[PDB]
């Protein structure tokens, strides 16, 4: 009975992760986004955008790396990517998914790491639609995010090599999306 | 100005943006703390994560990576249709297929039939995907009302004889967790979290 108590202790400790907010608000400017919800929306764009992934790229397992990638947050809380952090999170992965039967706990952290690491085709495509996002949400609400903390493109333009290690095509979305919300005047030249 | 071959592309970024306002759709299931009511985005999150973690007590003929992706989708529709609490008796079904109709029309054509077609699936909960799938949505609601000693089951009125008629669709996903469920619904009972 050991085992299974164990994962169900780990998805009810999950749960917490609803409670750890972003910088970002929501299209309708209404609240903060909270990371269970953003990795929802993350998970749900690998399997929309599949055909953009490179051959070698596993989908359903992109999904799952998604899906934990920041379950960590849970203990080292948020940060926002254009403003410690790696121990808090290594701890925290020991924790969390520590929880776990020990071949998942392994597992799981694994994932997580893998994720971090950004090396392997999975994790690319996995980068690449997480850091799409917030420029599609962004273009959304005219720098809804990025003019309230400061955003240049210089800090923007930085993070576009990592979308265009997943997907050329992706890529190259991203770099005239950006282009024109400077044409725009959502991001500070 | 979108030209012509970035019509797919384009077609599919407008309903990835779309979908942010599931996020606004909110549940009577209560975050484990009962801090707030859970969203549907979030419940989704937490349901597609449940089935990775949970896989081994899928049937074989089950592809949980599909399950993954039917689970993000299976809300999709309250966006427009809002959510019903499964216990409130009184048109969902006309919502929801306009629903559908209108936001897996944003898609382009091939994936709007494909995802229309997934989440009538789930919904029908026939196939080996759709039980596991509804398996694990229907566990996690008992899951949170444990956690918060019943606090979607007393203000709502909700009984043991209601939870029981759900707990077979638990058990179509897996023996193992409508076990797990039963078992967790009696001591749910003992504590005074679900009237008898
Ligand atoms: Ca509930």
């Amino acid at each position: 009975e050991s085992r299974l108590a164990a994962q169900m202790s780990f998805v009810v400790e999950i749960d917490k992760l609803k409670t750890i907010l972003r910088q970002t608000l929501l299209t309708d400017s209404s609240r903060r986004e909270n990371d269970a919800e953003h990795s929802w929306h993350i998970a749900t764009m690998a399997f929309l955008l599949a055909e953009y992934a490179d051959e070698a790229v596993q989908i359903g397992r992109v999904a799952r790396m998604l899906l934990i990638h920041d379950i960590v947050e849970i203990d080292a809380g948020d940060t926002f990517i254009h403003d410690d952090k790696e121990e808090r999170e290594r701890k925290a992965a020991a924790r969390l998914f520590g929880l776990l039967p020990p071949d998942q706990a392994a597992e799981y952290s694994a994932l997580w790491q893998e994720y971090e690491a950004r090396e392997t085709a999975d994790a690319r495509f996995a980068d690449a639609l997480d850091r799409l996002q917030p420029l599609l949400h962004n273009f959304e609400t005219e720098g809804g995010t990025w003019k309230p903390h400061g955003v240049t493109r210089a800090k923007v333009d930085k993070l576009l090599p990592r979308i265009e290690a997943g997907s050329k095509r992706l890529g190259a979305y991203a770099r005239a999306l950006v282009d024109e919300a400077v044409r725009r005047g959502y991001l500070a030249p």
